């Protein structure tokens, strides 16, 4: 499933992201949208044989199971493909655990490199929230 800007900047401030530990929605908008251009079924293959999955990249080297992620932990405790559901909830309750792992929002690539330090309130442009 593919969500419309404001559509998943809708689902994510129903499930409490908006100044979570600080971070405003936009910059979770800007996220899923340099991580998975805001396609739930989005994955990534990296070379250490781990993979990145959903709207939100979550990684199977520590955060959920893959069965084929080879020194593999599941902070998360959940199914990799649990995280590639049309629904939000499984990738924002692990994403809540991943930005409170001491980094921030540096845990995400694309956040850092094209959302850190930017204008992120316009994300949530001509959004009814």
């Amino acid at each position: 499933k593919v969500f419309g800007r404001c559509e998943l900047a809708a689902a994510m401030k129903r499930h409490g992201l908006d100044n979570y530990r600080g971070y405003s929605l936009g910059n979770w908008v800007c996220a899923a949208k340099f991580e998975s251009n805001f396609n739930t079924q989005a994955t990534n293959r990296n070379t250490d044989g781990s993979t990145d999955y959903g709207i939100l990249q979550i990684n199977s080297r520590w955060w959920c199971n893959d069965g084929r992620t080879p020194g593999s932990r599941n902070l998360c405790n959940i199914p990799c493909s649990a995280l590639l559901s049309s629904d939000i909830t499984a990738s924002v309750n692990c994403a809540k655990k991943i930005v409170s792992d001491g980094n921030g929002m540096n845990a995400w690539v694309a956040w850092r490199n094209r959302c850190k330090g930017t204008d992120v309130q316009a994300w949530i442009r001509g959004c009814r929230l």
